[PDB]
């Protein structure tokens, strides 16, 4: 119906949600391939 | 036209298949940060 | 109003621009847990 068009909307703000606290996590994770192990 | 419309939805449930197998190997990647390295 | 519908559609390209760019990052950190540090 009508309603759950505009909450669509409501669960794409959440897809984003869910992308940016991935991405908050991820900048931890974003400097951890600089300094990774290596030789023998 | 209509069809594309409703298809536009589907391709939204991609898009949220991307972020969710995006966190499934973050889940991995997520507990990397912990016991890096450091000191010389 | 209507054009902000679509306009919605362009945000939503926007977040799928997010997800494409964190799977692209994502793929140096992706093989960054396979030889972790590990032992005392």
């Amino acid at each position: 119906g009508l309603p759950d068009v505009a909450s669509l909307r409501q669960q794409v703000e959440a897809l984003q949600g869910q992308v940016q606290h991935l991405q908050a996590a991820f900048s931890q994770y974003k400097k951890v391939e600089l300094f990774p192990n290596g030789g023998i």
